[PDB]
């Protein structure tokens, strides 16, 4: 139909190998954070069959236990036994971790006022809002975490037992063109991959899936005869979590972000203290664009920011509202520019950024949820 | 100015640590494809001081000397002496890889019609083209990328030996609104920060920079003296190399695109052979969107297309012109659906994707260059 389009979006679960890393690099951060609320933590993390690899770079004056901190963060996940491919118990915990560079240091942070501290790197990071839901979020990405979070809670409360936590979903929505804006239709394809147990057969899980996950999560008005359904679609997925597929921090991006929606600039955000503005800046420009959007100023907005290494403010902020403001971007501009400071040492007081709350966002994405600092709206002066 | 905005890009150098694991992650996956054709490679490379991990699966009939191929990878990137931080002759080389997951083997290729092969993973991808250069390329990301070519040149040549591998520029440009199109104006800001030797200092290194790098790069007509520089800005990068920060295979999936323009599905692409999708598909995208462009039905367009594991066929296709075409998305998509075979299996044989050319993908960018398959236009009929 005429002014209709296919927009997919994917989400993994807490098991998925490269989340896996994720949420074991924000477990470090925030272990660090509680002790040394001006800790600086580069920490990646690496996830094969038995093996935690931690590397990266952390100055910091907390004491913290490695093995316990990753070893609690696999057992929360649920990979707690041999059977399931991975265990918290008896994995392998490695640590090539080193002190932040001294010309990293010298550059971004030392003998620094906090206000005037420079972007810990250069990059680039977008923000983006949509008013398709009330969290501003795009529906295909919001229905794609919700179908993982639902496995979980399917694990996690024994009605669904055969399933394990390494998992994967992927919606497709069927939007209209509404004046720059867009507004969803209908679900167009699901997809569901998740690990599960060596008992349970293909028709049992597919069964489960459409009716305990599927219809639990996306609501019926969105489905239809037409909707397509590929639950289970490789057949057998009892290998999983690292043992099925290497895991890195920093390799769901765009699950993390707006899932392909507005734009990403290419930085990570797990095992980042707030002096990385692939993180900081990211989620002030989220905070931003939320608040355009919520502000009534337009339906749908992206908003670019970028910095240099040892520079405190942005080089560059661009505004994009796809022809959903009677604002023209430049009077958008001058709206941002008077009332948000993208500084990193403001936007950390701003957004609380020295708070030990990452292990939180390190699944089911940073945006759209739980009221976090750069989710609650500022309200703007103009 | 009215109709005017700002974009920037990055780009990073060849010892930027991220970069190394892309481009090890290729001459792994070269290496067995000049042997078998038919590997499958799923290899991750982590980078710090003194360490090459490979991480991941790898089923293949070749007979590869990783030890061999890594060090191979590092000394042509430059890193020869525990003076630049980091030596390809006394360096470790750990390697945690296994056969592919069987599970994904049976559900993916086993037993399958090679036209037939099921998409490696679910997933969603993107291809864009723009006509702002002959190349169909965001002139932010092409400059970006440029200036890290060039400081590889005059460390190679000898000109500026105090020069070492890790590099990183970005690109912010001026653009002109022009109907849906955009029209580069000028170079508004340019960043450049690369790893030195201990005897250059400060205002030698800035100096070269701009005259030797910038004005070797960048046209004069896009400079002037509003142009701000931002060159070695940390004011010291002695330690750099995996020594200055922990490198992983696929942490620069936006340098390897579009530089944030057009859109990202979230793949990394070093490290995989044809059948991994988030490589193939979004090479058939670009491939696709350069075929719109260059066949004169629009000036900037992206394609969207997703997949299940398992299944041959795209879940979706979406084209949006950004108003650039007299047709209309939705006749676009036909052209696109009667033109191209977006099956990894069919996508293998038009861009001859078992040929051992990744290495030379993994620095400055997979498109916009070197007429690689996907950058050679496909012929339209509609
Ligand atoms: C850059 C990517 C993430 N991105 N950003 C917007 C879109 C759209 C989009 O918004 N289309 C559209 C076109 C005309 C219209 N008039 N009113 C409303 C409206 C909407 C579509 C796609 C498909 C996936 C390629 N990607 C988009
Ligand atoms: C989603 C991101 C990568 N993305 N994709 C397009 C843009 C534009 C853009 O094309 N703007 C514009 C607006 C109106 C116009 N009329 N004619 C031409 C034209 C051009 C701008 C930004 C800034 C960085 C936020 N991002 C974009
Ligand atoms: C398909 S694997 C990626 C490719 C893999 N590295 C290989 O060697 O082919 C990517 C993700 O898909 C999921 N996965 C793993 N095994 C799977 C299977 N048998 N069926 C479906 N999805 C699977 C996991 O979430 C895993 O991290
Ligand atoms: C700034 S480092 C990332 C942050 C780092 N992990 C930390 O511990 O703060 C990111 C990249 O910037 C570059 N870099 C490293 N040391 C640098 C320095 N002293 N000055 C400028 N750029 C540097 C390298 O390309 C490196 O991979
Ligand atoms: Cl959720
Ligand atoms: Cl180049
Ligand atoms: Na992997
Ligand atoms: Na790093």
């Amino acid at each position: 139909e005429e002014g209709t389009f296919l927009f997919t979006s994917e989400s993994v679960g807490e098991g998925h190998p490269d989340k896996i890393c994720d949420q074991i690099s924000d477990a470090v951060l925030d272990a660090h954070l509680q002790q040394d609320p001006d800790a600086k933590v580069a920490c990646e993390t690496v996830a094969k069959t038995g093996m935690i690899l931690l590397a990266g770079e952390i100055t910091s004056r907390a004491a913290v236990d490695y093995q316990k901190v990753v070893r609690e963060a696999v057992k929360h996940i649920g990979y707690d036994d041999s059977s399931k491919g991975f265990d918290y118990k008896t994995c392998n915990v490695l640590v090539a971790l080193e002190q932040q560079s001294p010309d990293i240091a010298q550059g971004v942070h030392l003998d620094r006022n906090e206000e005037d501290i420079g972007a810990g790197d250069q990059g680039l990071m977008f923000g983006y809002a949509t008013d398709e839901t009330e969290e501003c979020m795009p529906l295909t990405i919001v229905l794609a975490h919700k179908l993982n979070a639902k496995l979980a809670e399917l694990r996690r409360n024994g009605t669904l037992p055969w399933l394990r936590p390494d998992s994967k979903t992927q919606v497709t929505v069927q939007y209209m063109q509404d004046r720059g804006a867009v507004l969803p239709i209908r679900v167009h394809t699901i997809v569901i991959s998740v690990q599960h147990d060596e008992e349970v057969c293909l028709d049992e899980m597919r069964d489960a899936l459409k009716e305990k996950v599927i219809k639990a999560v996306v609501p019926a008005k969105y489905l239809d005869e037409d909707t397509i359904y590929h639950l289970q679609p490789s057949g057998r997925f009892v290998i999983g979590g690292p043992q099925g597929d290497a895991g890195l921090t920093g390799r769901k991006i765009i699950v993390d972000t707006y899932g392909g929606w507005g734009a990403h600039g290419g930085g990570a955000f797990s095992g980042k203290d707030y002096t990385k503005v692939d993180r900081s800046a990211a989620y002030a420009a989220r905070w931003v664009a939320k608040s355009l959007v919520k502000g009534g100023l337009c339906r749908r907005v992206l908003v670019q920011v970028s910095y240099a290494i040892g520079v405190s403010h942005p080089l560059s902020i661009s505004i994009f509202h796809y022809g959903t403001s009677q604002k023209s971007e430049r009077e958008l501009l001058e709206i941002v520019k008077k009332n948000f400071d993208l500084r990193p040492g403001v936007i950390v007081r701003d957004l609380d950024l020295k708070k030990p709350i990452y292990q939180r966002t390190a699944a089911y994405g940073h945006f759209g949820r739980d009221s976090f600092p750069w989710e609650v709206p500022k309200k703007l002066k103009y």
